[PDB]
């Protein structure tokens, strides 16, 4: 509550579509044009492996092999019922790709590690975004949530199957606008909706998974990663937009 005053003229002028129950937390986002700055920092955000910022987006992962990148808040955020709006593309040559890109909320920052371009054991929730089908269960792209309080390492061969919370299979690579992922974290409830890039729409988000009575740290960063294996996709982030949510 109370409207956000650290910020300029021409940032409330850059921002006006996300200031106009619903309050824009100006401190844990970023998008472009001019996404970064002429030192090359992308404002209140730390990015870290092959990530690299520009004006227009930043690439988390190129489309080399065995890439890892990730960007991450420079503070945590302490919000009871908040809401991100990630816009992301994942494009690569030929209809497999890997490894995929990761949503997180975690007390830490994983800036390195092997679980999408993060820290493995990490304390909250990952959303995956898994590209390419390790258990050969035929059931890729797909969603999934993995909660974790510190003491699991991710399953990567099954996909996180036996670890997931809930999950949904959609295609979100190669398509022809950028795709949207919303997560929202109200009254213990967990939500993924998406929109999957098929329409000039920005707004045309369809549910994709749920958790109910859902736990996670009181305080934690927000963060982006990616990773590639033998097959490699570009993965790039154009925007990530917080708003925290009251009552
Ligand atoms: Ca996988
Ligand atoms: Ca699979």
């Amino acid at each position: 509550h109370h409207h956000h005053s650290s910020g300029l003229v021409p940032r409330g002028s850059h921002m006006a579509g996300t200031q106009a129950h619903r309050r824009f937390e100006y401190k844990y986002s970023f998008k472009g044009p001019h996404l970064v700055q002429s030192d090359g920092t992308v404002p209140f955000w730390a990015h870290a492996g092959n990530a690299i910022p520009s004006a227009d987006q930043i690439r988390i992962a190129p489309s080399l092999k065995s890439q890892r990148g990730s960007v991450w808040t420079k503070t945590k955020a302490a919000f009871e019922n908040w809401e991100v709006e990630v816009t992301f593309r994942v494009t690569g040559r030929g209809r497999i790709g890997a490894d995929g890109l990761a949503i997180w909320y975690t007390e830490n920052q994983g800036l390195d590690g092997p679980v999408f371009g993060s820290a493995d054991m990490w304390n909250g929730v990952g959303i995956f975004f898994d590209s390419f089908d390790n258990d050969g269960k035929k059931n890729n792209p797909a969603i999934v949530v993995v909660g974790n309080n510190g003491q699991i390492n991710y399953d990567h061969q099954n996909d996180g199957a036996t670890q997931a919370l809930a999950s949904c299979q959609r295609d979100f690579r190669n398509k022809p606008y950028p795709v949207r992922a919303k997560i929202t974290y109200y009254q213990k409830t967990l939500t993924v909706m998406i929109n999957n890039g098929f329409t000039p729409d920005k707004n045309d988000y369809e549910f994709c998974a749920k958790v109910e009575n859902m736990v996670i740290p009181t305080q934690g960063h927000f963060g982006i990663s990616a990773a590639t294996g033998g097959l490699a996709d570009d993965h790039d982030v154009l925007s990530f937009l917080t708003f925290q949510l009251t009552e």
